[PDB]
């Protein structure tokens, strides 16, 4: 009884893939950011996403693979072979794989649906959920490039973003 | 004046790698410590190493290259396709890896003498001290397996290796 | 036994010079900063950087030599006969005499190995740190005048730096 | 209206070479204090002497020029070539040095009224002030080599006078 | 890989017994110094030496030796068969022992950059710098029995010295 | 009067001796329990006793000489020419080591009555108590090798006995 979904499995197996290649791009970006693009404060705000892709994003599917029986997958490649030409474009770019991310997962909750597997159901609400939330953080930046042509006018708004403290909101948080 | 080493940076974007593609290999051995060997202690210590590898040793890097001009390469590739047959072998095989870094960081200082770059002898003294420190640690657990044939015993000083409060060596930590 | 190595007596009397020298090249560019260019916080930073090149960079070499036998020289010439233009041009200035201290500490380190004068070796290790250090204080500075055409959003910026609670990185600081 | 004085604006560029250059000779002092005739005491008391006249000494003159529209000039020269020939005679040399200072404010002081400057006359006060307040805590010093023939009692009450809570006299101070 | 270096191995179990045997002599010099000499602060000072001989100066080796693989040798032979005649030559033995410590240090760390032994020159820098510092407290005493002929005049000098609280400068500390 | 007796400086010089080459042996074995037999905690234990006889055992002596008269010789041998081959017999060389102290201790006991030296008498009841304390501490860490066959278990509880909060038994602590 309760035997693992396979189909699901492979599904999280390749969330995980997608989100440790994404962290590591990011890790990238955000050096670029500073040291190609000159704004420190974007290039803070494109780390602490790099690092969130790669802890609890990927922490919670290897953990949730203990409690169930799925088998964890590690196989990983990713090369950065080039970069946007200018911050706002590097942010944009930020923003194109964060909004896959939300199609992703759209897709392994439509499947644990499928396969009435309301353990995975549940435990997808959580990207479901984080799905909206780092894209609304990453389309804050965005904007700001559409908003003055000044980059130290946008450094200081990042800088305030990325050292506001931490607030969830009560739904998307 | 002061043009940066092209073989030093060679070097340095292949340790990068290196500390990259170890820490994702070190997440996956952490998951079945916990998961195949039932030693979530074990997987604990692994995990730790693992973010160790994927945090300061590649950021320091990273940070490195914007002060001086060197490029840094992001080019990721690993999968882990077969795990060691039992928990002692595990660790074992963090010990190898772990005398390669030794090794790896010897030749750059090495080649950063016979360039004259000082600042990068500098620098990799922090890693010329890591990688006795971090092999120590990992020496730590591998004695376990020797001392005991109980897993929970293992397990039990394990444990308070990883949740003994931060204490370094004078010279070494 | 241990007798003091003439030929890095000579290169520690000639830094010493050149802090002494550059302290006060700095002491007047922070004057001018303020007064001709409008840009008080440019000129704290730059007072800041002065004080630091006639304070410790200096004392600790004064105090090597008294404990090693090394005969400590004083004799020094700088006339401020022309400044940059502008700030920008300014700040580059500074950059570029960073970048100087840079390539005269490499040589001094060279020599210490040459000479197999181990104490000096080990006493230049701060400066081969700090060289890099200050340069990247001082990149950071540069980096603004890129950044923003407006005086006042800049001043901001360094505003914030140089009141900034020190925080010394692990490895530059 | 309210031009600023030429004469003025000369006699501070000049007095701020001075306490420039006597700083400078004030720190080799001190080195040889320690080091040539074992008095660190003493050598703190010439040190603390020397960032006094390369600190708010020459600060004040810069700060005040930019607010009168004064230019500043920096052109120092100055090497130490011979030295006393022992502690009693290093500290009358600072003695007739600081006495000299009292009679270069003094002419600024005169100048000053001359010229119906009265924002220039109430500026040098603190320098006719600090004349003497300099001399006085030379002079103290002076008086030891001539109570005690007993270089470590003399290094005591020096200690004490460098390592008493700073206490300024109503009107000296 | 990683062998260890039977070069280094050798040199350090020869400077292991050094500073036993050091240590033991210091010994039985602060017991001479109160005794024979009546200066009990003299002797604390040397005692303290002594201490550090025999506690940090050995405990770090034998701590990097289980961390390598090299074997610790333990072979003691010291005996005081004579004493200098005063205080004042006993410190001076002390300071020529002291300074025979930098010249055994120095080749240690020339002979670790011969072997590519990066580690152990990295492990002896503490020993480099410590080298220094100790001669300079030693060398502190010294000056002491040459600016006064009173020992209760240098006790108490030197009872200040070993009662402060432990202040270690930046590089030397 | 109150001549300092003969026989009695000799036993005391001779225990004095015992003690610095037990103590250096000590230091061999806790290096060795720790790097050979995988016990550091065994190591710990040990290494606390090396610095007891190295520390307060000699010191005593060194001070009561001072009181009374009597010479101290610093004359020392020991090298560590082969080892226990495991833990046990390590632990067991060091009982059979204490239980000599005791024999020795109560020789100068002896002596000390016979030449009505109740000063010395006095002095070496702190040898005499601490003759049976030693003995009975390591006697306690022997007993866990007979108790069990599982080192890590062994080494739990040594751990808590070296890190144990001092608490000296009204009579014999
Ligand atoms: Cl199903
Ligand atoms: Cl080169
Ligand atoms: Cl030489
Ligand atoms: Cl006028
Ligand atoms: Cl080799
Ligand atoms: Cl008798
Ligand atoms: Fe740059
Ligand atoms: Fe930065
Ligand atoms: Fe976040
Ligand atoms: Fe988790
Ligand atoms: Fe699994
Ligand atoms: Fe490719
Ligand atoms: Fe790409
Ligand atoms: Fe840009
Ligand atoms: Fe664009
Ligand atoms: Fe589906
Ligand atoms: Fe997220
Ligand atoms: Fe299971
Ligand atoms: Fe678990
Ligand atoms: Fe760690
Ligand atoms: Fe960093
Ligand atoms: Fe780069
Ligand atoms: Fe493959
Ligand atoms: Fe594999
Ligand atoms: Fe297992
Ligand atoms: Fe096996
Ligand atoms: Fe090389
Ligand atoms: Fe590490
Ligand atoms: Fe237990
Ligand atoms: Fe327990
Ligand atoms: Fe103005
Ligand atoms: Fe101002
Ligand atoms: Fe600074
Ligand atoms: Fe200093
Ligand atoms: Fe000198
Ligand atoms: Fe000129
Ligand atoms: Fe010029
Ligand atoms: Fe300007
Ligand atoms: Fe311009
Ligand atoms: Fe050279
Ligand atoms: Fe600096
Ligand atoms: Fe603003
Ligand atoms: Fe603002
Ligand atoms: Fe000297
Ligand atoms: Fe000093
Ligand atoms: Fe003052
Ligand atoms: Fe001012
Ligand atoms: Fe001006
Ligand atoms: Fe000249
Ligand atoms: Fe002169
Ligand atoms: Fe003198
Ligand atoms: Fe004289
Ligand atoms: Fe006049
Ligand atoms: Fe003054
Ligand atoms: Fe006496
Ligand atoms: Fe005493
Ligand atoms: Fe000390
Ligand atoms: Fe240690
Ligand atoms: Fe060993
Ligand atoms: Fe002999
Ligand atoms: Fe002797
Ligand atoms: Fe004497
Ligand atoms: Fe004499
Ligand atoms: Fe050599
Ligand atoms: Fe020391
Ligand atoms: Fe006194
Ligand atoms: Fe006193
Ligand atoms: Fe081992
Ligand atoms: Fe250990
Ligand atoms: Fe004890
Ligand atoms: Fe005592
Ligand atoms: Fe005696
Ligand atoms: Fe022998
Ligand atoms: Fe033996
Ligand atoms: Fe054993
Ligand atoms: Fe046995
Ligand atoms: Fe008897
Ligand atoms: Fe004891
Ligand atoms: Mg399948
Ligand atoms: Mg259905
Ligand atoms: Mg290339
Ligand atoms: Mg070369
Ligand atoms: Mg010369
Ligand atoms: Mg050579
Ligand atoms: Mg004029
Ligand atoms: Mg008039
Ligand atoms: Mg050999
Ligand atoms: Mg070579
Ligand atoms: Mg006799
Ligand atoms: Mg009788």
């Amino acid at each position: 009884i309760m035997q693992k979904s396979n189909k699901i499995n492979d599904a999280l197996n390749q969330h995980y893939k997608l989100n440790v290649e994404l962290g590591l791009v990011y890790a990238h970006y955000a050096h670029v950011a500073d040291d190609e693009f000159d704004m420190p404060y974007l290039g803070k705000f494109i780390q602490h996403l790099s690092e969130d892709k790669l802890g609890v994003h990927k922490e919670y599917i290897s953990d949730y693979f203990k409690r169930n029986g799925m088998k964890l997958k590690t196989d990983v490649s990713v090369a950065v072979k080039s970069i946007p030409s200018d911050a706002k474009a590097l942010i944009q770019e930020v923003y194109a794989r964060e909004n896959e991310v939300r199609d992703h997962v759209k897709a392994i909750a439509k499947l644990a649906l499928a396969e009435d597997d309301y353990e995975s159901f549940y435990f997808i609400q959580w990207y479901v959920r984080d799905g909206l939330k780092d894209l609304t953080e990453v389309d804050d930046v965005v904007k700001l490039f559409n908003s003055s042509n000044d980059k130290l006018i946008i450094e200081e708004t990042i800088k305030e973003m990325v050292e506001k403290e931490e607030s969830e909101h009560e739904i998307w948080g």
